């Protein structure tokens, strides 16, 4: 009820409250959006990143836990090729709902198969998209909710620690100031063995982004702003990219993405 003048849930803090993520975060709406242009291209490109992260570069291990994984798989394909174990978490009960519709194969859930089969052409036709997408499955072992802004981002579920923590177009969602983001990255750390893997990939200078006429705040940080926070949550950052691809403005007002891969100090 700001009318767009504002993200939404943001009138009085400034940043989109945590409690809009379960009243007007449509998934739905939000895949029609992004995963069905300008964001398929973004997609094509987080998708290569990924897969070169996970299949090119050495980032493997026993588990992978997935942070703001959204209604979304498209992170996880590559992974799987890589990680014995994956944990999708999310701080929207709707969002983790519609993972579980995927999950269990509902009917009802939405159509991942141009991105599936997007990424096994990456990954050079070793498999077709049925059979891919069904690894996928059987790697996701739990389905968690996520509060990255607590320092037990997962709460009391115990879970061995991981070879590596995931994130993709969340952190800046999740945090309305870099303290808060820097905390967050340290929060995500305690999930995380001596070394382990961080891979994040998310938007620069960024303030918002639609899901239709839906505004949510996004915190708009460059790259140095990023630079810190990874260093300073005590992380080593491994490689560090930024391209210039944005989403549509009627998306997003975003200046390029980032992905990085860092390690815990
Ligand atoms: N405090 C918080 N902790 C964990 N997740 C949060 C959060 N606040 C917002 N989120 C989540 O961050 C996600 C941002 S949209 C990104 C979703 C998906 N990973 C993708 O790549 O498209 C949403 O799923 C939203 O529910």
């Amino acid at each position: 009820h700001s009318s767009g003048l504002v993200p939404r849930g943001s009138m009085e803090s400034g940043f989109t409250s945590k409690d809009t993520y379960l009243s007007h975060f449509n998934p739905r709406d939000y895949l029609e959006k992004y995963y069905k242009s300008a964001e398929s291209q973004i997609l094509k490109h987080l998708l290569k990143n990924l897969f070169k992260i996970f299949c090119l570069d050495g980032v493997k291990g026993d588990l992978l836990i997935d942070i703001g994984s959204g209604p979304t798989i498209y992170q996880l394909l590559s992974a799987c090729e890589s990680f014995k174990e994956i944990v999708v978490t999310d701080y929207s009960d709707q969002n983790l709902q519609e993972l579980e519709k995927w999950l269990k194969a509902a009917p009802a859930a939405f159509d991942w198969s141009p991105v599936v089969t997007y990424v096994c052409d990456l990954e050079g036709n070793r498999v077709k998209g049925p059979e891919k997408e069904e690894k996928l499955r059987q790697a996701v072992k739990q389905v968690l909710k996520c509060d990255v802004t607590q320092s037990q981002p997962l709460g009391a579920v115990p879970l061995p620690p991981a070879d590596c923590v995931l994130s993709t177009l969340c952190l800046d969602a999740a945090c309305p100031d870099l303290p808060t983001y820097c905390r967050a990255l340290r929060n995500l750390g305690s999930l995380l063995k001596p070394g382990g893997f961080l891979v994040i990939m998310d938007a620069l200078k960024s303030s918002y982004y639609m899901i239709g006429e839906q505004k949510f705040s996004s915190l708009p940080l460059g790259r140095e702003a990023v630079e810190a926070a990874v260093k300073e949550a005590g992380y080593t950052i491994e490689w560090f990219e930024v391209i210039s691809q944005s989403y549509s403005s009627t998306m997003a007002n975003n200046e390029g993405l980032f992905s990085l891969v860092a390690r815990k100090l």
